């Protein structure tokens, strides 16, 4: 079972260590359960993000083995191209050896230079990896470095530290109660079925249903943008001039729970989990963002909802299993 820590940063990203390579050349990572692919700048990338993020070197590395083919990803803010490579990589105290990764080339645009964090690990399927290129938690299981087909997230509060991947468990002290099993509607991303979001009883958004996923990468709770203004409408939040969100720090203790049914199971959000707080600037926890799928829609549950529920990812199962944090 391997564990590893990461930082909560501003509580809006949670990025972890991983060494690649021989010697292990360090790089900060987001574990997001939203993507499948690892990478990391590299050497071979002159984009601004590149530049002022720690990139892989392989000329450095004794157990570098290159490949010819080419990767692109295009994330909902930020993208990438690279070509991949294999070397082994040191994950929450284990030695992943033999894992294909990207070695980026371009990282245009902005988003990603004034980010912290170099690099992602995807944690979802392999049916949604660019390229077809193995998963790292794939890669552990395929190699038996992991006994249990699943790992879980506990994502800390407050910007405290504790935040912690356990790869190949379930700890317990982490969350209050037996966790709720709830089976994947679709397997690419850790995709569920929404039954319903209420408030003082009153269905809100998603009536008769709706796909959501369960995204560590993602800060805030989104869902379909007129969807999305009527529960801002309906928590009495309104942009301002600067296109923010804001919402005064008052209605934290007038306001009801929103309430997220989930495999007909009721997980509230109280008010100081679906609104941000920094010092008397609260903007609302929710984004209206339109991700377009076959099925419908889908909302993602981000770290405003996993926050509240320890999450266990079971790849043995193909099930979500949520709890009330401790
Ligand atoms: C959703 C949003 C609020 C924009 N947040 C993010 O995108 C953050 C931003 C972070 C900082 C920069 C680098 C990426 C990380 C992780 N992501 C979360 C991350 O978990 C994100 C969630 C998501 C899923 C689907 C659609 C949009 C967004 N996943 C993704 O972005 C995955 C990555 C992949 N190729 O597998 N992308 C897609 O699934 C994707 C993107 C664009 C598309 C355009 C047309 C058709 C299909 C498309 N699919």
């Amino acid at each position: 079972i391997g564990d590893e820590p990461l930082e909560n940063y501003l509580d809006t990203e949670y990025f972890g260590t991983i060494g690649i390579g021989t010697p292990a050349q360090d790089f900060t990572v987001i574990f997001d359960t939203g993507s499948s692919n690892l990478w990391v700048p590299s050497v071979y990338c002159s984009s601004l993000a590149c530049s002022d993020h720690n990139q892989f070197n392989p000329d450095d590395s004794s157990t570098f083995e290159a490949t010819s083919q080419e990767l692109s990803i295009t994330y909902g803010t930020g993208s990438m191209t690279g070509i991949l490579g294999y070397d082994t990589v040191q994950v929450g105290g284990i030695s992943d050896t033999n894992q294909i990764f990207g070695l980026s080339e371009t990282e245009p645009g902005s988003f990603l230079y004034y980010a912290p964090f170099d690099g992602i690990l995807g944690l979802a399927y392999p049916s949604i990896s660019a390229s077809g290129a193995t998963p790292v938690f794939d890669n552990l299981w395929d190699q038996g470095l992991v006994s249990q087909d699943l790992f879980s997230v506990y994502l800390s509060s407050n910007d405290d530290s504790g935040s912690v991947v356990l790869l190949g468990g379930i700890d317990s002290s982490y969350y209050t109660g037996s966790l709720n099993w709830v089976p994947v509607s679709v397997e690419g991303y850790w995709q569920i079925t929404l039954d319903s979001i209420t408030m003082d009883g009153e269905t809100i958004a998603c009536s008769g249903g709706c796909q959501a996923i369960v995204d560590t990468g993602t800060s805030l709770l989104t869902g379909p943008t007129s969807a999305i203004a009527n529960i801002q409408s309906d928590i009495g939040a309104s942009e301002n001039s600067d296109g923010e969100m804001v919402i005064s720090c008052s209605s934290i203790d007038s306001l009801p729970d929103i309430v997220f049914t989930i495999n007909g199971v009721q997980y509230p959000l109280s008010p100081s989990a679906y609104i941000l707080q920094d010092d008397d600037s609260c903007t609302s926890g929710f984004e209206g963002m339109d991700v377009p799928t076959s099925s419908g829609e889908l909302w993602i549950l981000g770290d405003v909802f996993i926050r509240q529920y320890y999450t266990v990812f079971d790849r043995a199962n193909n099930k979500v299993g949520l709890a009330p944090v401790a």
